[PDB]
């Protein structure tokens, strides 16, 4: 069925993790905590290798997905507060969201898109 090309060309302000070159991070949506500079807030984006079809309209599909994410440099806690869909790449578009959000709060292990993900993050605030 669906079989679809994520973009090879990175969209301005958008960072690509090394572990997975689908992944990254809006830096124009990275928020470092007024208090406690150790916590930077920020949207994961994902442009999907498959469409996700979660819209009222039956062929319409999800490209890729936002998510709104707070991460604590000191401990490497990683919390997923929502997703959202969205129709085009780079989280923009037509938005669909699930009814009830399910938030999370991981603690980050080495090597995984996540981790990569923190140290960017870390690298770039934590010091």
């Amino acid at each position: 069925a669906v079989k679809l090309a994520p973009p090879t060309d990175v969209r301005s302000g958008y960072i690509r993790l090394v572990k997975n070159v689908n992944y990254y991070i809006d830096s124009e949506s990275i928020w470092v905590d007024n208090q406690e500079p150790q916590i930077v807030h920020f949207d994961a984006v994902v442009n999907l290798d498959k469409g996700l079809y979660v819209y009222p309209e039956p062929k319409r599909y999800a490209r890729s997905v936002r998510q709104y994410k707070i991460l604590n440099c000191a401990n490497y806690h990683l919390t997923q507060v929502r997703t959202d869909f969205y129709d085009e790449f780079w989280g923009q578009g037509l938005r669909a969201a699930p009814k009830k959000q399910k938030k999370h709060t991981l603690s980050l292990t080495p090597d995984t898109t996540l981790y990569n993900a923190a140290q960017i993050i870390c690298a770039n605030y934590g010091k």
